């Protein structure tokens, strides 16, 4: 397969289901490079595990955290991270108030070459445990040789677009791993990088990051199609922020616009959210404790049930995955039968307006307020004009493996979204147990 899309293994699914899923160990093991060093963005570690997940051998190579915790937070980290004297640490600016840094993305320097991996998961044994999560690949990336110049670069224009991403941090730890990537080339690259970083961004800058750099991506290298306005869009998400009193305000206003983007000309487009009900999350794997990883809180919730009416359930039949609760991001352009996809997007960036950005200054400014970042599969750059959908995740090889079933299937009347900070004490759950927050 061309395309390098992971799921992580999830304990308690029969072995063919996990067959071509990817835990962190195999990630960092010996046969994917020699380790030299590494460096872990992400938003919660716990350090005692993840020295665990790297092999023996390579367990005292520098590690660089980044990470967003500020405080009391920052502290705690530091203390995680003080008995292995080769784990230094990079906070990230949030100048803008509530701001994460969710991103989840591993550089790997080997003896041999470069490898990144942009992925959804937390640092810790639950996030690989038990749900659903996501996993892009990098290829091996050679050192270009000393005294030689070449860019190193790819159609996708993926090395130049990292580099950007890691320039917004101004960290002298992310400077060293920059000039690490200059070194290297990244030419094979067939991903697209969508990333989003604090800020303001106007004029030049404002096509940079969240839904306006997906739009600038779709608008320059993807084609409208005859019936496009029949085209869905899927968007597949563990969070949901406040995206305001109803629909126009920012749903169908801004992001749905650009989600609908397709190539460079002048909306009933279908809109499906996939969001765990709580009968999804109580029959889960992990029964009500998968909730504490799908955060949507109750004060949230009660301002926009209106969003509630685009939610559906998840399903992953496809992917043995239905009991495994999802914390990858996913967005997609499906047909109208859901057999191809005009692109596909995995993601740490949820269901809001700090991850995608939202409009400012009569519609002039894009404000950001977290680090995400995802990588976006477009047909044109493996030289296709949309893909197939892969009927069995896990059984041509220009198919795309969606890891959930379609068509997603819109909540009953007596469904719920999950919402993690309410009881449930009506049914208990697959340990049991009933949820008091
Ligand atoms: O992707 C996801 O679903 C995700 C969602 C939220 C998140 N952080 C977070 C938490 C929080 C606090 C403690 C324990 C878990 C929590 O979620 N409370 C807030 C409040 C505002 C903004 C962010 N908040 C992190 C991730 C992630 O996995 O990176």
């Amino acid at each position: 397969n061309p395309f390098q899309f992971y799921l992580t293994r999830v304990s308690g699914v029969k072995p063919k289901y996990n067959s071509g899923a990817l835990h962190i160990k195999d990630i960092l093991s010996p046969l994917f490079g020699t380790l030299v060093s590494s460096a872990q963005f992400n938003y919660c570690f716990d350090v005692d595990w993840l020295v665990k997940q790297y092999p023996p051998e390579f367990r005292k190579k520098p590690i660089l955290l980044v990470h967003g915790d500020k405080r009391e937070a920052k502290a705690h980290l530091h203390a995680q991270a003080k008995p292995y004297e080769n784990i230094s640490l990079c906070q990230a600016k949030l100048d803008i108030a509530f701001g994460t840094h969710h991103t989840k993305m591993m550089l790997l320097l080997y003896e041999e070459g470069l490898r990144v991996v942009i992925h959804t998961s937390n640092l810790i044994h639950a996030d690989w445990h038990q749900k659903t999560q996501g996993i892009w690949l990098s290829p091996l990336y050679p050192r270009i040789a000393d005294g030689t110049h070449k860019s190193g670069e790819s159609p996708t224009h993926f090395k130049a677009d990292l580099i950007s991403y890691l320039m917004a941090y101004n960290a002298p730890s992310l400077k060293e791993w920059i000039d690490v990537i200059h070194k290297h080339d990244l030419s094979e690259t067939n991903v697209y990088l969508i990333g989003s970083t604090p800020g303001r961004f106007q004029g030049s800058q404002k096509d940079n990051w969240g839904h306006f750099r997906l739009k600038k991506l779709l608008k320059d290298h993807a084609s409208s199609m005859p019936n496009a306005e029949s085209w869905p869009v899927v968007g597949q998400f563990s969070s949901v922020g406040s995206l305001g009193a109803d629909e126009s305000k920012w749903l169908c206003s801004e992001f749905k616009e650009s989600m609908l983007t397709l190539g460079k000309e002048s909306s009933s487009v279908p809109l499906y959210l996939i969001y765990p009900s709580v009968e999804n999350v109580r029959t889960s794997l992990e029964g009500y404790p998968a909730g504490g990883s799908l955060p949507y809180s109750i004060q949230t919730a009660e301002k926009q049930n209106w969003l509630h009416s685009y939610f559906h359930k998840w399903s992953a039949e496809t992917s043995g995955r239905s009991n495994a609760m999802p914390h990858i991001k996913t967005y997609m352009r499906p047909s109208p039968d859901f057999s191809k996809i005009a692109w596909f997007l995995v993601t740490s960036a949820n269901l809001s307006k700090a991850a995608w950005g939202a409009l400012e200054k009569n519609g002039t400014q894009l404000m950001i307020r977290s680090y995400e970042l995802g990588v976006l599969f477009l047909p044109s750059a493996f030289g296709l004009d949309s893909f197939k959908v892969k009927q069995k995740f896990f059984a041509p090889m220009a198919t795309f493996p969606v890891p959930y079933d379609l068509p997603p299937e819109l909540y009953g009347s007596k469904d719920r979204p999950w919402i993690w900070n309410i009881p449930y004490v009506k049914a208990p759950d697959t340990h049991g147990n009933m949820w008091v927050p």
